[PDB]
């Protein structure tokens, strides 16, 4: 399990920031 580490607390910061 070392793939979500990064990639989860840039889903949680990418879902209210919103920077596509």
């Amino acid at each position: 399990k070392m793939n979500m580490l990064k990639e989860n607390v840039d889903y949680i910061q990418k879902n209210q920031n919103l920077f596509k």
